[PDB]
């Protein structure tokens, strides 16, 4: 009494209620410090708060004897919102408190019982949280963060709110207990009411920290943690989060993240910021001068900086030089929202440790474990570090233009040479392939994969907990795949701390020795075993993959917790993004082989020489019989499918139309001659020479660039002779000799001038920074490139415009020739930050150079650009022009189109803006420049009817650009609804006819934007053609109609439901199929995805009239946009790739893996015969002539790669077997024998 102030007052009531809500609180407590502290808190709220008043009644625990007191208590509990109890530790009364409260348990908005006898504690209740889910106080407080992970997010925030309320109580201050009461009033009584710039946070500290020293001083004083965590050697992880969630106190998932990491022995620094520039905290708090963090995990779901500012973000993350991981808040707490949001951190070079009832546990452990393995990598000593390198399709029957064993060998050397422990490194790439595939070339025995390990069912089942799930499709372990009968086989070879493994077939087509009835595919035990070995037996610290390998299309335990590092081609941002999101991929880019012009050969070179003779023989006199030879030759080269070659003598023509015969054939030969494509494979970290870069530099020099302030060289040359390049291109297309010649002359000039810059920089051999900035005028010389232009016959080219062009070209030459590819992997393995960069076409966007960067796509709202929209109007006018010219002059009513992510990333949304312009819509950018809106154009501006569309969206396009599918659907439906003449609006005309037949609205009948079901990709036509697993085309057409018939809906974007009835009806109306070519290197025969999505023959089946649609492929890779027919483009492929000696002599120069490339293009050619019949007989004929009939070659290919040869031979038999190739019975007997020869070498007898 004399030493502790007690109050006679038990009850506090507000003087005046006014317009304010009343909260009723009842406490029972032993400490009269806590009675009087509550009274003061309640009393201060009552006198300040303008919307809340509190009534407080309470008894010291003892006072509950005299039933006078116990009687009111009971009545007070009855009326009470909040119940509070603390330090009840007497049986007698405890049990009375239970009787009193238990009745009203559900009445009470919340009941809070702080450290007191067990009976009382069970009364605890705060939303969906009970006991089910001073030192005494600390003990229970510190345990609460551990519980959060095993609860769903809302049940967790209740438990966090409980923990937060215990922190305020143990705190015990007046404002502590005010906040206590206001928090509970806000979150569990009256929701509709109530409510430092940056710093460091910890759930278990009451105050924030404004510096690192104050934090670590507090951290090291923490009694509740192991000495292990205070140690500066301890792995430390940085978290970034939004201040808002700490104020709100909606932080349960953040608290669980800190607890998960601390449980794994990681020191944590959680920074926050009320701003949007998170570089500031990173730069202040993750440093002291050195980094004090081993990896960062962003939980903001935002860009580091910001407009969002990726350059400063990068410079900040590169100074830190640690792995930057990102976990979207949405992961914890919907389709358009995740696609738009996840794309941003990817441009900061983020890694995604979260793949894209359920408790936080799986997500929290995932992020933690994967962050902890990034740190281990930073800390484990080089000589102890184990790297596994996985390889797929060996033997083959992936990774574009890659010498896989070529590249692995360079990586292994680089790794040994940098201090990693590499044993028994072979003397050559070949010997290294030989160590993994015994007798790959089938010289002496059949090819046999090296067995690195035999896993016992016992070892498999113990280290593969999820093996049980595989039993449904694959039976008991070890099953029929990667099996000796007893054991699961791990194919690979140990080379010290580097392991080369061969991953098997994922087995999407299931065990052909098992009858199954499930629609839920899983990997086979062998596939599982392989990853089980890497992770839990061999215990890799990191794993390196090449391109897509086998998975990321057909779940977190296969990938594991160790860094997944991918080498992806710089030109495949789309599929690299898919790996980032499905695979926990960190993706280092490599360059595709330095491209060469395809050039002319045999028949085509003879034809070019005849054309050379023409201008002579015209002045000689006999300018006639040559045009009959030129035509007779063209007919032999099958150019008569590409140029109109009438059956008329040159005698029976005017000079005008004889010149045109030549002009037409010429511009088609120069198309072939000049096609810029790779002719071989790439080895990681073997960049091209300056000589090797020149063709790549010519096409870089051959595009106008507004954003760089510079012009194409051809543009400048044309302007020099008062001409425009758009004219010269169109007159070229028409086959006007003078202009076909002028284009070739301008092309040759452009080649010479750029070669002159590369020549100079070479024979300056480092003396000068940039030869392009040397002041030649000052010493009275022209630059070597200006000289070249003058010699080429163009002496008036504008030198003020040349200067910044040729400065740009010299910069591009540096990036094409740079060697960073190995450096990238090194940074990753050292646990550092790999510079992010744009994937794309290096010629169209040279910012894709140099390689060795962590390539990303782009902001899905950044496309289409105004430039892309203009470029689209050209390609649509040209498709319609040509489709008319081949059909009376009649516009088509419906164009069936495919959209890919890959081509849209590269052109900033051209192919996408084509479909917009077909229906006569335009995308509308907001102030900031984001494309989130779309309008129709008036028919005046369209100049023609609205063309109806079916738009087949690839699973990838859906995954990256579902926002853009939303815009397309809005556009189509507006068009169907537009008050316009049916004959001016084929969208409306078809939709009205359909709305009646189907008994639905015009709008619902305007459904045209389809894709795969979410989490599905391709029509599976690619699998069937790849495995010959189909009887008649109908099977292909059926699985298309099953899989690609899921309709996007802008008025309910979540629900993307199958609607095959609408799909069949819209396709029935199709007059033309359409796709855009990605690139010369990813053309129709280089991959299977193009033909996999080809609806051409499907349309001919669906149509009442059975008529096949006209098939077009747009090509916007050069300045000179073409809309070719599918046949034209497949033929172009054949002439520049499969049947081009430069191309097959290029690929075969790399040996075994060379043959694989030939096999690929043949097999993709087959596909086109199955989906479109777009393969002319001579393509198959010439292929058999080049590779089979020539017995010298035939032997070379079989010896080089039995597996890839058996493949080539099977294809040729097959296309004959299915009616697509007609050929000599002798030709089929040769093939039928050669199959049996190689069959024997590969399998036995």
């Amino acid at each position: 009494m004399f030493t502790n102030v007690k109050s006679t007052i038990r009850r506090v009531d507000p003087e005046a209620l006014n317009g304010r809500q009343l909260l009723k609180v009842v406490y029972v407590v032993l400490e009269s410090q806590y009675q009087s502290a509550l009274s003061a808190a309640v009393r201060n709220i009552n006198r300040t708060n303008s919307s809340l008043a509190i009534q407080l009644t309470g008894y010291l625990i003892e006072e509950l004897r005299d039933p006078e007191n116990y009687a009111n208590f009971k009545h007070d509990v009855s009326e009470a919102n909040l119940f509070i109890a603390s330090l009840i530790f007497i049986e007698d009364l405890a049990d009375k408190v239970v009787e009193a409260v238990t009745p009203y348990r559900d009445n009470l908005d919340a009941a809070i019982v702080f450290p007191s006898m067990p009976q009382v504690m069970r009364l605890n209740k705060m939303g969906s949280f009970s006991m089910a889910q001073q030192d005494a106080m600390l003990k229970l407080l510190r345990t609460l963060p551990t519980v959060l992970k095993y609860l769903p997010v809302e049940k967790a925030q209740d438990a966090r709110n409980f923990m937060l309320s215990f922190q305020y109580w143990l705190g015990g201050s007046q404002e502590n207990l005010e906040n206590f009461l206001l928090m509970l009033t806000d979150k569990y009584v009256y929701p509709d009411l109530g409510l430092p710039d940056m710093g460091i946070w910890h759930p278990l500290s009451m105050q924030m920290f404004e510096n690192v020293k104050d934090y670590l001083e507090w951290y090291n004083q923490r009694p509740d943690i192991s000495e292990d965590l205070k140690d500066p050697l301890a792995p430390c992880i940085g978290l970034i989060m939004q201040r808002t969630h700490l104020v709100t106190g909606d932080d349960a998932h953040y608290v669980g993240m800190v607890q998960e990491l601390e449980a794994m022995g990681a020191r944590v620094i959680c920074v926050f910021s009320g701003g949007l520039d998170f570089s500031k905290p990173v730069n202040e708090y993750f440093w002291d001068p050195l980094p004090i963090v081993d990896a960062v995990v962003s939980l903001t779901g935002f860009a580091l900086v910001g407009r969002q500012d990726h350059p400063r973000a990068i410079e900040s993350l590169k100074k830190l030089n640690r792995p930057y991981m990102c976990a979207l808040p949405l992961v914890f707490q919907h389709p358009i929202q995740v696609a738009l949001q996840i794309a941003i951190p990817e441009l900061d070079g983020a890694i995604e440790p979260i793949i894209l009832a359920i408790a936080l546990q799986d997500r929290l452990e995932a992020i933690a474990q994967r962050a902890m393995k990034w740190a281990n990598l930073r800390k484990k000593p080089k000589l102890d570090k184990k790297v596994a390198i996985t390889v797929f399709s060996f033997p083959p029957d992936t990774a574009a233009y890659l010498d896989v064993f070529g590249s692995i060998y360079e990586v292994m050397k680089g790794l040994q040479g940098n201090g990693y422990d590499v044993q028994d490194l072979p003397g050559s790439a070949k010997e290294l392939m030989e160590a993994v595939i015994h007798d790959a070339q089938a010289q002496y025995n059949s090819p046999e994969l090296n067995i690195a390990h035999r896993m016992s069912v016992e070892q498999y089942e113990r280290l593969t907990p999820y093996s049980v799930r595989l039993e449904e499709n694959w039976g008991k372990p070890p099953g029929h795949l990667n099996s000796d009968g007893q054991n699961l086989l791990i194919y690979g070879k140990e080379f010290g701390n580097v392991f080369i493994g061969v991953q098997p077939t994922f087995g999407y087509e299931g065990d052909p020795m098992r009858l199954l009835f499930s629609r839920s595919a899983s990997p086979h035990h062998g596939f599982a075993a392989y990853y089980t070995y890497l992770n839990h037996i061999w215990k890799a610290d990191a794993v390196l993959h090449f391109g897509t390998h086998g998975s990321l299309k057909f779940p977190d335990n296969l990938i594991g917790t160790i860094p997944n590092l991918y080498y992806y081609a710089a030109n495949n941002p789309s599929e690299a993004t898919i790996a980032k999101r499905r695979g926990y991929a960190s993706t280092i880019s490599y360059l595709t082989p330095p491209a060469e012009n395809a050039g002319l050969y045999k028949g085509l070179q003879e034809l070019n020489e005849l054309i050379g003779s023409y201008q002579t023989l015209k002045d000689s006199g006999r300018g006639i019989q040559i045009v009959n030879t030129i035509m007779d030759q063209a007919r032999i080269c099958n150019l008569d499918q590409d140029v109109n070659l009438p059956d008329i003598n040159a005698e029976e023509m005017d000079q005008g139309q004889r010149d045109t015969i030549v002009g037409s054939v010429y511009r088609k030969l120069m198309e072939i001659e000049s096609r810029l494509l790779p002719c071989g494979l790439h080895v990681i970290g073997q960049p091209p020479s300056a000589e090797e870069a020149i063709a790549t530099l010519v096409n870089i020099a051959s595009l106008d660039r507004e954003d760089e302030g510079i012009w194409a060289l051809p543009t400048l040359i044309a302007e020099s002779i008062g001409r425009n390049m758009e004219e010269i291109y169109r007159n070229s297309d028409k086959g006007i000799l003078a202009d076909v010649e002028l284009l070739q002359d301008i092309t040759l000039a452009t080649r010479a001038a750029v070669a002159a810059l590369v020549q100079e920089q070479i024979n300056a051999d480092g003396r000068v920074s940039f030869v392009s900035k040397l002041n030649f005028f000052k010493i009275g010389k022209k630059a070597p490139w200006v000289k070249s232009l003058c010699d080429s016959g163009y002496p008036n080219v504008n030198e003020e415009k040349l200067k910044p062009l040729f400065e740009y070209l010299e910069f591009c030459l540096e990036q094409v020739c740079a060697d960073n590819e190995f450096g990238g992997l090194l940074q990753a393995l050292e646990g550092e930050y790999v510079l992010p960069g744009p994937g794309g076409d290096p010629i169209r966007n040279p910012n894709v150079l140099p390689t060795g960067k962590n390539i990303h796509a782009l902001d899905p709202q950044s496309i289409p650009t105004l430039a892309a929209v203009q470029s689209a109007k050209v390609v649509v006018d040209r498709l319609l022009e040509r489709q008319r010219a081949e059909n009376g002059g009649n516009y088509p009513e419906t164009i069936a189109s495919v959209l890919w992510g890959t081509d849209n990333i590269k052109t900033y949304g051209e192919s996408l803006a084509q479909i917009m312009w077909m229906v006569g819509a335009k995308p509308v950018p907001d102030a900031l420049g984001r494309v989130n809106k779309i309008e129709l154009v008036p028919l005046e501006e369209l100049g023609r009817p609205r063309i109806d569309v079916v738009v087949n969206c690839s699973g990838v396009f859906r995954d990256l650009f579902i926002n853009q599918m939303n815009l397309l659907d809005q556009a189509v439906k507006l068009a169907a609804e537009a008050d316009e003449p049916l004959e001016m609006n084929f969208v409306r005309k078809h939709a009205l006819e359909q709305a009646e037949e189907m008994g639905i609205g015009v709008r619902e009948a305007a459904t045209r934007i389809f894709s795969n079901a979410s989490g599905s990709y391709s029509s599976n036509v690619n699998l069937a053609v790849e495995n010959s697993s189909w009887e008649d085309e109908s099977e292909l057409q059926e699985m298309y109609l099953k899989r690609k018939s899921f309709a996007f809906n802008s008025d309910n974007p979540g629900m993307m439901d199958q609607n095959r009835d609408m799909f069949e009806r819209a396709l029935k109306t199709a007059d033309a199929t359409f796709q855009n070519l990605d690139s010369s290197e990813i053309s129709l025969t280089d991959v299977s995805h193009y033909f996999d999505s080809d609806p051409t023959k499907l349309i001919s089946t669906l149509r009442d009239d059975g008529k096949a649609p006209a098939a077009y492929i747009a090509d916007t890779t050069t300045a000179n946009a073409q809309v070719r027919t599918l046949s034209e483009t497949v033929r172009l492929d054949a002439r520049t790739k499969l049947l081009n000696p430069k191309w097959y002599e290029g690929m075969l120069s790399h040996g075994y893996e060379g043959v694989r490339e030939l096999s690929k293009r043949l097999v993709n050619t087959m596909g086109w015969s199955a989906t479109a019949g777009a393969v002319d007989n001579w393509v198959y004929e010439d292929a058999n002539s080049t590779f089979i009939k020539d017995e010298e070659m035939c032997k070379r290919l079989m010896d080089l790669n039995p597996n890839s040869f058996r493949r080539m031979v099977s294809t040729l038999l097959e296309v004959n077997g299915r009616g697509y190739w007609e050929t000599s019975d002798e030709n089929l007997e040769r093939l039928q024998e050669l199959y049996q020869e190689v069959e024997d070498r590969i399998e036995g007898v």
